[PDB]
């Protein structure tokens, strides 16, 4: 299954930096493995195939590939939020502020309100879930449109960081394909 | 429909002309993505380069990623997207190129890690728009810096009245543009005569 | 004075010409509002349409609201203001229109709930400024989507050297502008005589 | 009177959407009943007729209509704060942050100090009072200008939410024309009157 394939790729090609950051630039965050992305998208679609999804929401840039493969299988469009000023993202903006615990800056992410309806049932897709600030921002943007959230699909979850618990506590269904329990001693340990 | 037909229909029906030089397609390419259209676009690119020995796709965040990934999926090759800003893990073996912005009137840097580009690679560059061509030239430079060859450049929407295409063709590169726009004057899209 | 002359004097005495083509009137129209002047403006609009069988006024947030509500008060009709952004309760039967900005070369969407526009409505559109006219075209479209008819368009300040007015008039719409500005060059406001 | 007319309108046309949301788009928040707005303004003016009001402060968009009718009766100007960048609100900006529980995100509202002096005795007018964050923002803006606050006039107050108590605790006179004790079980229940 996709989970096993992903876990294998992490153990084979991932590099643990400073027992804290998991570098997977060979297939997710810089180089993209399209076949693996398709398997990931088919797994997300499988979990939400009976939820009435109308639209997927993600955020540039690493989330786009898994989100688009998921939208392809479910047959729904994919909207990616913008982090920086863009040429054609100008008005009708739904925005949220994303605080970085790392560099200690608040930044703004934005989605055009014309692409989210009160009748939309949204699946949020993202590559990493760590502290979860962008995920909260996308939840806010979806709620600002009057739309409902079917759930949140995450490729890699760092389960020792509070992002997941924050979303689940608020009632959101979180579907993480790889759940990392620890990165200490320079190696990846998966949950259970 | 083939990819070109479906893309021209989407442009006609949903594209919005904002000026002589700007065509808004945020409903299916630049903010909302139509994944099925992207697959057809990727399959079309793969067909045109099916016999050319492609080993890797190179694109640039963010709008180029979706058409690039669909092309790599069909061809069965990896996809590398250059980054425009500093990122958490793009930290070593950096290949850099200066990209002049016409609005900002200054150069910004794009980067790819050489870890993912070999001198044995035969690269297909994929991007969403071709206008003044500065990003395309930067991606060409990065591929060359890696010692790799360039099979061609695949473009979803080309503005044929701007110099980007002619500059790449004059350098000898194969440019495959699925929608070629002759003009946006009068607030309407006019495609190159076929 | 009548409303037109009161408005022109206020423009001359408190308006500021920015970049020789933008008229700043934040002291009484676009940020601070002079309610008494607004009432006189509304009464004049009402006078010009007092025998067209107006059933409803349509405007757009935010600067159009005050003159529109004063017009609706005198004519005895409700006022509907279009929205430029998401609103908590704006969800049902939304009629939308695209508004292009020649100044910024961008496009935005405005919306009105169809629940508040009937095929039996005869609508007077009220707005604060008429320049390039794209918002006015958008409100016209929304009224037509509802099957209602347009009695005319009342404008507080018209920049007559810009094409908005001629576009609307060409299409047969009555445009009633209380202050018609012929020029803003030389940092002075010249009115159409 | 205006309170009776308002309660009737709420009873006849208000739609309860939730335990926390009352839809009144038919006369206050989208379609406006100007005559009712007049009644509301005259009532606000009556309650503050002897208090030396020099200016009304409100916030776009729903607050404008009741605020302007109030200023018309009292014979004073009305200033509406803005929530978004606008063409001519460019200098002497007095700003306040406003948090939304509904949104879980913050927002900025602004007034130009050119239209507020330390000579001003301000009546704040708004359409709804719920959690009260926008009201506190307007209070902050008026205090930033060195002006005094005569009180806060509210068309519809949800008394079961903490907005009113916070302002009363800070010493402000809050005059609410309709006070809703509960929206439970899809019905509007008003605060008991003796
Ligand atoms: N590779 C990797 N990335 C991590 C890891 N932990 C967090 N990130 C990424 O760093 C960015 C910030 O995430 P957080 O770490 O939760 O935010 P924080 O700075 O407030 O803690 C995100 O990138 P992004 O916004 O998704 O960037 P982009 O890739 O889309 O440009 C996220 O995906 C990790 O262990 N490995
Ligand atoms: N929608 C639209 N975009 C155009 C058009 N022409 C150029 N662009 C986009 O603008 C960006 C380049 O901006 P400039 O620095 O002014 O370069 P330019 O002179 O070639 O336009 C590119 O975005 P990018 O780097 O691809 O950004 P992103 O979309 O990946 O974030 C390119 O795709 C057009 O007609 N319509
Ligand atoms: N003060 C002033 N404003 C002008 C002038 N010309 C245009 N505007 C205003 O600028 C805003 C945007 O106009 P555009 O849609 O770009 O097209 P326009 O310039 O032809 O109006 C409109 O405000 P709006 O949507 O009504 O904004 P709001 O005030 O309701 O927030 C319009 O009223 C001018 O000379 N002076
Ligand atoms: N219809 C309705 N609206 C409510 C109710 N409670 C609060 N609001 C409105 O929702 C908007 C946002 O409120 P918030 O900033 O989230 O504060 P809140 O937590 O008290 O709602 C405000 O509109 P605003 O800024 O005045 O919006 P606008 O209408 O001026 O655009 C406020 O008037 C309610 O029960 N019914
Ligand atoms: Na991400
Ligand atoms: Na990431
Ligand atoms: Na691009
Ligand atoms: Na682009
Ligand atoms: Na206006
Ligand atoms: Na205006
Ligand atoms: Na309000
Ligand atoms: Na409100």
């Amino acid at each position: 299954n996709a989970m096993e394939a992903l876990k294998r790729k992490i153990e084979e090609e991932g590099v643990v930096l400073s027992d804290q950051v998991l570098k997977v630039d060979s297939f997710l965050n810089h180089q993209i493995d399209p076949l693996l992305m398709q398997r990931i998208g088919d797994e997300f679609a499988s979990r939400f195939a009976k939820d009435g999804i109308t639209k997927i929401v993600t955020i540039e840039s690493s989330g786009i590939a898994p989100a688009v493969m998921t939208g392809l299988k479910l047959g729904v469009p994919v909207v990616f939020a913008r982090k920086h000023k863009s040429l054609t993202l100008t008005d009708n903006l739904l925005t949220a502020s994303v605080y970085s615990f790392t560099k200690q800056t608040e930044s703004q992410i934005a989605v055009s309100g014309t692409h989210l309806s009160d009748q939309d049932h949204v699946l949020i897709i993202d590559d990493f879930l760590a502290n979860g600030q962008a995920a909260h921002g996308l939840v806010s943007i979806v709620k600002q449109a009057g739309a409902s959230i079917a759930g949140i699909g995450i490729v890699i979850e760092k389960s020792f960081q509070p992002g997941r618990d924050e979303l689940v506590k608020l009632g959101y269904r979180v579907e993480s394909l790889a759940r990392i329990q620890s990165l200490e001693e320079g190696k990846v340990s998966f949950v259970q």
